[PDB]
């Protein structure tokens, strides 16, 4: 099965496209790719400064009568500048503009840090530490539920919260939405077997991120650990005559997960799509579990002291 249910009765499809990292100038030929391979779930973001060509992607297919917007899977995510509630609609319709769309799928609290509001996307003091603003997730996610209430969203969720922080939201008094989604970093060096379960248990679907190790990541260093390169991995994929990228994407799936791959590459594209003809065996999932390190690409230490950091919780 393509798609899966969420809280809101609306079905996400469980492999998107990532665009993080995908520059200007070549994200709008990948999307367009996307779309006649297949993918009908595109992960962005207004930080990931790329939206407008994102947008120039969709409304060609659309204008190409290649896909229907019903069809369409469609999230973005409230960047951390933008955590006051008096700033949080007029980001949802920057990114809604910048898409060219009437509304989104889904929209994500994309880290649970505010960060002091202007034109830096990380404002940091001479120092080197992120400035923070004086917000807090609860009044962060009443301001999300607005922008349901008022159509321009039709789920919301979050991103990079650990348990706590969900149960906060969920305990929240006059909550009006539960989140749909906690989109999180996730592959076999970072299996996350406590915080899937925690949400799995909440009615609350996982979407994994940088499910590949993210090798483009910018502050990448040649001692990592290499999840496409590993020799473990290449072996399990042999096996099934797959490519390594492709047992990465499989290996959430059936961990009913839902999974972003991000590519550029138009070969690649196509290739990550090509993973609902093969299956995983127990023992192949028990082996990738096993490989779990604990290693993030997503932490900056420039958050560390933020009061919302989300990674000093065990999970
Ligand atoms: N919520 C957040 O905080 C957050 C954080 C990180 C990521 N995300 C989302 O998750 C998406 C995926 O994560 P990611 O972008 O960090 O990394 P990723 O998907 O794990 O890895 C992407 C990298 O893998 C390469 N690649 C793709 N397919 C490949 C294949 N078949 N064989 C070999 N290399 C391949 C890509 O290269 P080319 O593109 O050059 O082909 C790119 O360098 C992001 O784009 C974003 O949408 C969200
Ligand atoms: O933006 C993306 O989706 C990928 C790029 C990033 C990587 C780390 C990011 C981050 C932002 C805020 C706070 C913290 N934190 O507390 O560790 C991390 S953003």
């Amino acid at each position: 099965a393509s798609r899966i249910l969420l809280n809101n009765g609306a079905k996400m499809p469980i492999l998107g496209l990532g665009t993080w990292k995908s520059p200007p100038g070549q994200v709008t030929e990948a999307v367009k790719v996307a779309i006649d391979v297949g993918y009908r779930h595109i992960d962005c973001a207004h930080v990931y400064q790329n939206e407008n060509e994102v947008g120039v992607a969709i409304q060609e297919k659309l204008r190409e009568q290649v896909v229907k917007r019903e069809e369409l899977f469609i999230v973005s995510k409230l960047w951390c500048t933008y955590h006051e509630k008096g700033l949080v609609k007029g980001a949802c319709q920057k990114t809604l503009s910048d898409l060219k769309l009437d509304y989104l799928d889904l929209y994500l609290i994309h880290w649970p840090t505010g960060f002091k509001p202007g034109k830096e996307f990380f404002p940091l003091d001479e120092s080197g530490n992120v400035v923070p603003s004086d917000t807090n997730i609860l009044d962060t996610w009443a301001a999300m539920e607005e922008l349901v209430d008022e159509g321009l969203v039709k789920a919301i969720g979050i991103s990079n919260f650990n348990h706590l922080q969900v149960e906060m939201i969920l305990n929240k008094p006059g909550l009006k939405y539960k989140p749909a989604v906690n989109q999180i970093e996730c592959h076999p060096y970072l299996t996350q077997e406590k915080l899937i379960q925690y949400c799995q248990s909440k009615g609350i679907v996982v979407t994994a991120y940088s499910p590949l190790g993210s090798p483009d990541r910018p502050w990448a260093k040649p001692e990592d650990p290499s999840l496409l390169e590993d020799p473990r991995i290449k072996a399990i994929a042999a096996k099934h005559n797959k490519t390594t990228a492709q047992v990465l994407i499989r290996f959430p799936m059936q961990r009913n997960l839902v999974v972003i791959p991000k590519s550029v590459t138009p070969e690649r594209i196509a290739e990550n799509f090509k993973v609902f003809d093969f299956e995983l065996s127990s023992q192949d999932m028990t082996t990738l579990l096993s490989y779990n390190r604990n290693w993030r690409v997503c932490a900056l230490l420039s958050c560390t002291s933020h009061k919302d950091y989300p990674f000093h919780e065990e999970f």
